[PDB]
């Protein structure tokens, strides 16, 4: 069946969805992956057929209000997830011209989107087909939500629509011990890496007597590390390696390390998350739950990250909280079976 | 686990060895593919680890044996079966240090290669760990493994060896109406699509009211798009960026881009026409020293191709034309759709690493 992929949220819902876009055209449907022009090159380089649906200066223009007038800032934590939801409904607004042409020659029997990839739900609703979404669940849903229909309501009441349609299925790829306690039974899902690659080298997949640090990436600890006879390797951009620096393929090197320092950013955390490696993040919400559960540290200064990094190397809780974390994400169901349920729900409906 | 892919010769076999790659690696093993040097960047592409395990001056084997011997080019399909055995043989001997140097750092838990990928069955047997071969038709394979052995006898024997090992499993994507009634058993498998990608652009997925005809080439085109006028065919060319200065031609998604055709006339190299078989579309083959040319004869000989003795035109005509053509790709097409998915052999793979006593 065809499958239409629609990644318009951040740009790491792109790696989040590719492992079940892989599994589903992997299973021979044929499958597209939609996103922002410039996530195009990452859907494209991990193999997917990639489409363009918006241009690059969406994420800047849609912080304006829909008649062009600037917004005001969010002044608490709740306008902050009611002014993000705007700003996904306006994202998904500006993704559905493409949508609606791509849509109208290649005509998708299921629509899978992200978190907040609202597009997909709209575009759905309008085809009359089934639309999953998929997760790391956060409990925000219930306000990011009401706030993206709130924009969405000419593309709503177009279609008769009070609000923005439920999924028929949601996936989640929140590791159950840091799922919100309160949060509804889900579809689970491990997520793997599913991306692009360049040629190995042998330092890559080589363990080493001594500890290797990754830090991701550029834009005191070596120092430290120095002191732990620990091999430190930078991911970086190609230019700008001029420690070990530039191009890593996380899925390959991250098993071979100790720990990995990261930013926030969703792609480190997850492939730690199932390698198993302790994390060090420099500031999401993610994070801080990973920090919740002892698997990582979330720190403020060089000298706050070179104590966190030897902790995380030197206290061996950090380690196994890691470890049994990724047993724990090990036994959820495989992006391949997650394609048998998208399959069921084209066909097992009440006839 | 570790599962080391191997694939041996033309950008044919990655792409063969790609789909059931892509699965263990989706599946959530680690996963790296070797090839010669100048093949890696296909493996890459396709989103699978990629390894460098031979230079690509290895080639040259075609020619010269180990000892330094010219070698003589076959003269009759007989003798390019022999040929081809020795060849493959000779390029696996010289795999063998960088494959040893990897799996000394990385050690694979099983190991599969490609139908003449024999490194791959010599470096399981050295490591002591199972080899899956995957083949199109392993009913085939009697010509070529005798050769080969042959070849490698120095590199057997010192694994205490007579002839290359059984493989612990074989995996056949030949459909099973194409395959001998005497082949031996295997996993079958539906190979599917694992390839790179770029952009699409909306022609690519758009169907329109005018046949569509995709021509796959790295002549008896120019005269086949005028004869295409007549039946204003859109004409699309899988080449070359640099070729395709010189009908829309280039780059092309054949995943994508091959649904929408009427007909794909390629040169029995093996990726257009597995796509074929797969998608449901009928084939205008043109036969020249191609890999995959016993295959175009049995799918022409089920109806669902025709193989040209070079014409072009007319033949053409027929597969656009006469409904059987269509009608057969399609049966072909359905069938191939009930075999085991690449995610499915993963479980089989999986079961082979077990010591059964515990």
């Amino acid at each position: 069946m065809k499958i239409l992929f629609v990644a318009s949220g951040s740009p790491a819902t792109v790696f989040a969805l590719a492992p079940l876009a892989t599994a589903a055209r992997n299973a021979g449907h044929d499958v597209f992956m939609g996103a922002v022009e410039d996530m195009v090159p990452y859907i494209a380089s991990a193999g997917i057929p990639a489409l363009s649906i918006a241009p690059s200066s969406i994420r800047r223009y849609a912080t304006m209000d829909r008649e062009g007038n600037p917004v005001r800032m969010p002044e608490t934590p709740e306008e902050e997830l009611d002014f993000a939801g705007h700003w996904f409904g306006r994202m998904a607004a500006g993704s559905m011209d493409a949508l609606r042409e791509v849509t109208a020659n290649w005509r998708p029997d299921l629509v899978v989107g992200g978190s907040m990839s609202f597009a997909a739900a709209l575009i759905a609703a309008e085809l009359g087909v089934p639309y999953v979404r998929q997760a790391w669940d956060t409990g925000d849903a219930w306000r990011t939500d009401p706030a993206a229909s709130d924009e969405l309501r000419p593309e709503l009441r177009a279609l008769g629509l009070d609000r923005l349609p439920d999924p028929a299925l949601f996936v989640d790829i929140c590791p159950p011990s840091l799922r919100p306690a309160t949060a509804p039974p889900a579809q689970m899902m491990r997520w793997v890496p599913a991306n692009g690659q360049r040629r190995l080298e042998p330092w890559m997949y080589t363990k080493g007597n001594r500890p290797r640090i990754l830090v991701t990436s550029g834009s005191g600890l070596v120092a430290d590390m120095a002191a732990l006879d620990a091999e430190v390797v930078i991911a970086t951009l190609d230019e700008v390696a001029e420690v070990r620096a530039g191009w890593v393929p996380l899925d390959v090197v991250v098993p071979t390390c100790d720990v990995v320092v990261h930013h926030a950013g969703g792609v480190t955390a997850l492939t730690a998350m199932n390698a198993g490696v302790p994390q060090l993040i420099v500031p999401v919400e993610a994070g801080l739950r990973i920090s919740d559960f002892g698997a990582a540290i979330t720190v403020d200064t060089p000298e706050a990250v070179e104590k966190a990094c030897g902790e995380l190397i030197g206290n061996p809780s950090y380690a196994e909280r890691a470890r049994e974390l990724s047993a724990e994400i090990a036994a959820l169901p495989l992006p391949a079976e997650v394609v048998g349920a998208l399959e069921g729900l084209v066909e097992n409906l009440y006839f």
